[PDB]
């Protein structure tokens, strides 16, 4: 008997939760028991974990025709919503205004959140995983280099040119040669950033190639004018070796064979794995530094990071039409929106992963000292699952080290990430455009993209054939559905 029972009858309900390719719901947890314990409802998992596919085991339980109580993962919005408007899941907007007080005050702070996961039909069909810190990823520069070279940090994109032309010509690694390369990156998609550098987007969200929003205006970077202008500045730098010849194949390792060389100026990744080279770096290669730099001010005057972490995430969890204690179930998801629910959900369970010390979390040290990452130590006893939860940003700061901290720090205090999409949920007839034109013309995108970049194709001179093969493979039917989706939506 706890005062934070949803039911005074103890329940057990069914959950198929497969996720990440490799895992699923275990009621054996630390931390499943300790909810179960506190909401007095229990989840007993169904899942499959010899699977190899998430995605699969979803397909196979929707298709075998019969149902789980909760049905949970990762990737699973746009099924949610299919099998939502079907019947398979239960629309959740009004448990929540009657059952759920922390959901609803979550959700008038986060309007935001609410309105990615409604369906087009004004229907809530699951809750999401709502990760916290929007900042991703971070441009990191050689200072030890800057150094070297006696050279300022570089406030604007033609400043920058001429730094990364030093690195290429002023021989900062001593060895005599002209072995520098002055950008690498291990995304080729990456490349196609460095137009930002000139007024042009990329991509307006963590996905490769994704649509973004101008004035209530559905647009895709690809085919704005802006990029064709940004295409040849960054053909420029190619062309003058200042970004990595092999940009589009080294992939990968790309930090490691670079840095690990000595001869990789700067790059644009995530701050905490990056700002790690340090540590591998700093004896192996003497003076050895990599830092954290503000975006340059491009040409149209702004200092921009058009990275971001989606928030939220195509994950959660939904309840199903044959879960005969909906009310029960809403009261248990809203329990991870609560403190409690937050801290358990977060950090695992107190005196076995961590433990409140002045009415704070903190990690035990052995889980900071653990050869297992942090993450995997929590999915391993029922933490930073994909299920419907709240995530908080100083589990992850507990594990950051100081040279990513700082950078995340300054680029949160100076505002330079940009409005993300969170995207938009499409109809049956809506999607079945979309799946039919848009995988082939994002890999065309991609092979133009490439090709103007290493100078195969001009883009001036292919601008006119490239507009005439997107309407042919049927790019703007697509974006005619995204700009009906999008109103309606937001
Ligand atoms: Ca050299």
């Amino acid at each position: 008997r706890e005062a934070t029972w949803v039911t005074e009858k103890p329940l057990t309900l069914k959950i198929h939760m497969h996720f990440r390719d490799k895992w699923v719901w275990d009621e054996n947890w630390p931390v499943a028991r300790e909810v179960a314990r506190l909401t007095n409802v229990k989840l007993v998992g169904v899942a499959n974990r010899a699977a190899t596919n998430s995605q699969e085991q979803f397909n196979l339980m929707m298709a075998s025709g019969q149902l789980p109580d909760i049905v949970g993962g990762d990737n699973l919005k746009d099924k949610f919503i299919r099998y939502g408007m079907e019947g398979a899941f239960i629309p959740l907007n009004k448990l929540i205004d009657q059952n759920a007080p922390n959901l609803k005050a979550f959700f008038k702070t986060h309007p935001e959140v609410q309105r990615a996961i409604t369906a087009p039909d004004g229907n809530i069909y699951y809750l999401p995983y709502v990760p916290d810190g929007l900042v991703s990823r971070g441009y990191f520069i050689r200072q030890d280099w800057l150094d070297k070279l006696h050279l300022k940090t570089p406030q604007t994109v033609d400043e920058l040119y001429t730094v990364l032309k030093a690195f290429k010509e002023k021989d900062p690694n001593g060895n005599g040669k002209a072995d520098e390369i002055p950008f690498i990156n291990r995304d080729p998609e990456e490349v196609f950033r460095l137009v930002n550098f000139w007024g042009a987007r990329s991509t307006g969200s963590n996905t490769w190639m994704d649509f973004y929003v101008e004035n209530g205006k559905i647009k895709h970077p690809f085919a704005e004018v802006a990029f064709k202008d940004g295409i040849k500045h960054v053909a420029q730098w190619y062309k003058e070796g200042l970004i990595d010849p092999e940009i589009f194949t080294r992939k990968a390792r790309s930090r490691e064979q670079t840095f690990g060389n000595n001869i990789g100026g700067m790059t644009h990744d995530w701050f905490a794995s990056t700002a790690l080279f340090n540590d591998a770096l700093s004896k192996n290669i003497p003076g050895f530094k990599l830092v954290p730099m503000a975006p340059p001010i491009n040409s149209k005057g702004q200092r921009w990071e058009e990275d971001a972490r989606q928030i939220p995430r195509p994950d959660g969890w939904a309840i199903t039409a044959t879960n005969k204690n909906p009310v029960e179930t809403i009261k248990l998801f809203d329990f991870y929106f609560g403190p409690k629910g937050r801290e358990l959900s977060n950090f695992g369970v107190p005196g076995l992963t961590y433990d409140i010390k002045n009415g704070k979390p903190v990690y035990k040290d052995t889980v900071l000292k653990a050869a297992q990452p942090v993450n995997n130590q929590m999915y391993d006893i029922g933490a930073q699952i994909p299920i419907g939860f709240w995530q908080d940003y100083e589990y992850e700061r507990q594990w950051t080290n100081d040279v990513a901290l700082q950078g995340i720090d300054m680029y949160i205090k100076n505002k330079y990430v940009l409005p993300q999409f969170t995207g938009v949920n499409l109809t049956v007839e809506e999607r079945e455009i979309y799946d039919k034109y848009w995988p082939d013309v994002k890999t065309y995108m991609f092979e133009m993209g490439q090709s103007w970049v290493m100078g195969t194709k001009d883009p001036e001179k292919t601008w006119n054939d490239y507009q005439q093969q997107l309407k042919n493979r049927g790019f703007y039917q697509v974006m005619i559905v995204m700009q009906k989706a999008y109103d309606r939506q937001y």
